[PDB]
C-alpha cells in the first residue's frame, strides 16, 4: 500500500516521503492495519531486509501524536542505540524530541522525562524502571527490536522481565527474525501476529561443498573453492560478506582473500582503498586491516575500536571496500546488505564443547545477502566442509528455525531480578514473586514452574543470609539498604556479595592492581582473555603483586583449567586497567599486554560503573574512608588518566593524550585555558584547529 493511504497524522506521512518511501512491503502493509495503529500489541516476524523499523516508527510517533506521552525503542546493544538514534532524527523536525539512554544505571534520569521516545537497551530501561522514573507512566508505546533475543541466555531474561513489567501498562510491538513459535510469543504478549516470508530482493539460498554450490532448487554452479565465490563476486562488481566464528581467522582470510582480490581491481580503485588504509591510526590491530584493505577486503569484529568498525561498514556500504569478512558478535554494525553472504564456519565454539550455528542465526545472515538498488537476487551460500551438503541444506534450508525459550531460569539474571522486585517493586511475600513469574513468558510455554520456584527460594536463601533483605517483624520481605543500593546500581547482587566481602580488605590495602583484580573477576564484567604465551609473564606479573589482592588464590574453586583461567583472565585486565589510568599510549597497551582497541574501550567503560559501584556498596556498609579514593580511581578509570587530569576532562575532544598535552605545556585548568588566546593552545602538540574551536565554544 502507498504511504498516504496510512490512516494516520498528517505529519508521519510527510516524514517518510521526505525520506524517500512512497508505498509499503506487503509485510509492513499487513503490519501498519493489523490493529497496532488502534493501540494494539503486535509480533511482527519478517525478514529484515523488509523494513521492521519502519513499522514501528510509523506506529510509535502515531500512539504519541495521538494520546501525546513517551514511545520507549529497546534495541540490543549500546553500539545499535546511535544508529537508531541517527535515522529517529528526523522526527524532531515534527516535534519529537529524542534522545539515548544506555548506561549510568544508577539513575533515575529524570532529564529523559521532557523527552517524546527514548531509545535506550533493555538494561538501561530495566534499571530505569527500577529507579522507578516519574516520567515511565508516562510511556504508551514499547518496541522490542531483536525481541527473539528473549530467547537468548546472556541476555534474554532481562528483555523477558521489562517485556513482563510492561504488558497491559502500554502498547507492546516486536520486531524480531523468523522463529519457529511466533504465535506462542505473539499470545503471550497477547498480539496480532505478522509473519511474512516476503523481502524486497529475491534470495537464492545454497550450500557449497567439495567444490560445488547446490541450490535449494536442486541445481548446480562450479566454483573450484569457496573463496572463489569471492573473487567471482568482484568480477561481476559486487559485494561479497563473509562469515567467520574467529577474530583471528576473520582476519586471516581477510588478508589471504585480498592477496588475489586486488588483481581484480581498478587503478582508481587501489587508490581509494590506499587513500583509505592511509586514514588509521597505528596499530597491531591496524597493520592487518591495512594491509588487507590495499586489496579491497575487509574484516570486522569486536577487537576494532569504534572508528574503525565504522570506516569499515560505511567503506564497504559505499562500495569502495569489495568484502568483509566479519565475526556475527557485533555484526549487526553492518547495517550494510551485500551480494553474495558466504556462511563460511556453520560449528562455533560454544561455552561447553561444539555446537552448531543455531538455525535462526544462519538465517539472519543469509537474509543480509542481496541490495535493493543493485542486485535482483541475492545469493546466500552456506558452506560445508565436515557436514553433508544434503543434510546442510536440510536443516537450514528446508528446516523450520529453532524454537524461542525463556531463559528466566538464568540464576545470574533471575538473582538480579528476584532483589529487585523487593528492593524496588515492592514486592514482600513469596506468593507474589510467584504471581509475577506466573505472567512470564517462562509460565506461559510450561504446564509448570515448580523448579523455578525453587530457584526463586533458594535465591532468597542467598539475599538473605548476604543481608541483601530481611523477614521483618510481620512476616514479610523487606529490602536493606544494601538491597535497594544493589538493585538500583543494577550489579548482579552476587558481585556486591564480592564486595562485601572483600571490604574489610580493601578498606585495609585501597590499591589499583586489588581493586582492579577484584572487579575484574565479577559476573558484570567480561575480563581479557589471553594466550598460552601469555602465562608465564603473567604468572610473574602475579606472584610480584600477590600482595595487593584481595582474592588472592587462583584455585579455591580448584585445578579446573577453567578457573585458573578466569582468575588469571581478572589479572591481566587488572594490568592493562593499571596502565590505562597510568596514561599509557593505546597502541603501547594493545602492544604489551596483547589486547585489542575495542576490547579495551568495552573494558574501561565496565570497570568504571564497577569501581562505581563497589564506592556505592562501600557507602552502605560503612568504607566510607574509601570512597574519595575510589571515587577519584573512577574517574581515572573513565578516562585513563592520572588525577591531575582530571579537571581537564570536562573539556570538548579532550582525552588522555590532549588532556596531557595541556597540563604539561601549562593548562592545567579551566582557568588556565580561559586566560589563553588559540595562538597558545594550537602551539601543542595534539591540540588542532577543531579542538580549539570546541574549546573556546565550550568557554563561552
Ligand atoms: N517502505 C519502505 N520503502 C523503502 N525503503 C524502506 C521501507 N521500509 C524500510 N526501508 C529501508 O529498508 C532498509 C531498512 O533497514 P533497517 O535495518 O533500518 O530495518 P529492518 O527492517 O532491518 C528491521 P531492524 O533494523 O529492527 O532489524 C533501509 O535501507 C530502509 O531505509
Amino acid at each position: 500500500m502507498r504511504v498516504d493511504e496510512l490512516r494516520v497524522d498528517e505529519r508521519i506521512k510527510s516524514t517518510l516521503k521526505e525520506r524517500g518511501i512512497e508505498s509499503f512491503y506487503p509485510p509492513q502493509a499487513e503490519a501498519l492495519k493489523s490493529g497496532i495503529l488502534e493501540g494494539k500489541n503486535a509480533l511482527i516476524s519478517i525478514p529484515t531486509a523488509s523494513g521492521k523499523t519502519l513499522i514501528a516508527e510509523i506506529a510509535m510517533v502515531h500512539r504519541i501524536l495521538t494520546q501525546g506521552g513517551k514511545a520507549v525503542y529497546i534495541v540490543p546493544l549500546k553500539a545499535l542505540a546511535e544508529e537508531k538514534f541517527q535515522e529517529f532524527q528526523d522526527w524532531e523536525k515534527i516535534g519529537l524530541r529524542v534522545a539515548m539512554a544506555t548506561g549510568d544505571y544508577d539513575s533515575k534520569d529524570e532529564w529523559l522525562g521532557k523527552y517524546d521516545i527514548i531509545i535506550a537497551t533493555a538494561e538501561k530501561f530495566d534499571s530505569l524502571l527500577r529507579h522507578g522514573s516519574s516520567w515511565i507512566k508516562d510511556v504508551k508505546i514499547l518496541v522490542a527490536d531483536e525481541i527473539h533475543l528473549i530467547g537468548s541466555r546472556d541476555r534474554g531474561a532481562t528483555l523477558e522481565v521489562i517485556l513482563a513489567h510492561m504488558l497491559g501498562k502500554a502498547q507492546i510491538i516486536g520486531l524480531s527474525a523468523t522463529i519457529g513459535n511466533p504465535e506462542e510469543l505473539a499470545e503471550w504478549l497477547n498480539a496480532e501476529l505478522i509473519v511474512s516470508d516476503w523481502r524486497p530482493v529475491k534470495l537464492r539460498r545454497g550450500v557449497f561443498y567439495q567444490g560445488f554450490v547446490t541450490w535449494e532448487d536442486g541445481s548446480i554452479d562450479r566454483f573450484s573453492s569457496w573463496e572463489e565465490l569471492v573473487y567471482d563476486a568482484i568480477r561481476k562488481k559486487k559485494g561479497a560478506l563473509i562469515f567467520v566464528n574467529m577474530r583471528r581467522k576473520a582476519e586471516r582470510v581477510a588478508l589471504e582473500l585480498s592477496k588475489k582480490v586486488k588483481s581484480l581491481l581498478t587503478k582508481p580503485e587501489i587508490r581509494a582503498l590506499n587513500e583509505l588504509a592511509d586514514s588509521l591510526e597505528e596499530n597491531p590491530t591496524n597493520e592487518k586491516l591495512a594491509k588487507a584493505i590495499r586489496g579491497g577486503v575487509a574484516f570486522h569484529h569486536a577487537g576494532l575500536g569504534r572508528d574503525e568498525r565504522v570506516l569499515v561498514e560505511e567503506n564497504f556500504r559505499k562500495g569502495i571496500i569489495k568484502a568483509v569478512v566479519a565475526t556475527p558478535t557485533l555484526s549487526a554494525g553492518i547495517n550494510t546488505p551485500a551480494f553474495r553472504v558466504i556462511i563460511r564456519d556453520i560449528w562455533r565454539y560454544s561455552d561447553f564443547g561444539m555446537e552448531r550455528i543455531p538455525i535462526i542465526e544462519v538465517h539472519q545472515m543469509l537474509g543480509r545477502a542481496g541490495r535493493p538498488k543493485y542486485d535482483e537476487v541475492g545469493e546466500g551460500i552456506i558452506v560445508s566442509t565436515s557436514d553433508d551438503p544434503r543434510e546442510v541444506m536440510n536443516h537450514y534450508i528446508f528446516g523450520k528455525p529453532e524454537k524461542l525459550f525463556s531463559q528466566l531460569s538464568n540464576e545470574s539474571n533471575l538473582r538480579s531480578q528476584v532483589l529487585a522486585l523487593i528492593a524496588t517493586f515492592g514486592y514482600s511475600t513469596v506468593e507474589e514473586i510467584l504471581k509475577f513469574i506466573s505472567n512470564t513468558f517462562y509460565a506461559y510455554q510450561r504446564k509448570d514452574t515448580y523448579s523455578l520456584e525453587e530457584k526463586i527460594r533458594n535465591i532468597l536463601y542467598f539475599l538473605l543470609e548476604n543481608e541483601f533483605i530481611e523477614i521483618s517483624l510481620e512476616d514479610k520481605i523487606r529490602p536493606l539498604s544494601l538491597g535497594i543500593r544493589t538493585a538500583k546500581l543494577y550489579i548482579d547482587p552476587y558481585t556486591a556479595k564480592m564486595f562485601k566481602d572483600k571490604m574489610e580488605e580493601v578498606v585495609k590495602d585501597p590499591n589499583p592492581i586489588g581493586i582492579f583484580h577484584l572487579i575484574s573477576l565479577t559476573p558484570d564484567i567480561t575480563p581479557f582473555n589471553y594466550s598460552k604465551r601469555e602465562f608465564e609473564r603473567l604468572e610473574e606479573e602475579y606472584y610480584e603483586f600477590k600482595d595487593r589482592l584481595y582474592f588472592d588464590d587462583p584455585y579455591i574453586s580448584g585445578y579446573d583449567p577453567y578457573l585458573e583461567r578466569k582468575f588469571f583472565r581478572a589479572f591481566k585486565t587488572a594490568l592493562v586497567l593499571l596502565a590505562w589510568i597510568n596514561e599509557v599510549p593505546e597502541g603501547e597497551i594493545v602492544e604489551k599486554y596483547s589486547v585489542e582497541p575495542g576490547d579495551i574501550y568495552r573494558i574501561v567503560e565496565t570497570a568504571e560503573w564497577l569501581v562505581y559501584s563497589l564506592k556505592e556498596i562501600a557507602k552502605v556498609l560503612g568504607a566510607y574512608e574509601i570512597v574519595d579514593y575510589l571515587e577519584t580511581l573512577r574517574v581515572r578509570v573513565k578516562y585513563g588518566i592520572r588525577e591531575e587530569l582530571i579537571p581537564l576532562m570536562q573539556l570538548p575532544l579532550v582525552g588522555r593524550r590532549r588532556a596531557r598535552a595541556l597540563y604539561n605545556s601549562g593548562f592545567r585548568s579551566i582557568e588556565d585555558i580561559s586566560q589563553a588566546r588559540p595562538e597558545e593552545l594550537l602551539k601543542i602538540e595534539g591540540i588542532g584547529v577543531k579542538t580549539v574551536e570546541a574549546i573556546f565554544k565550550f568557554l563561552g
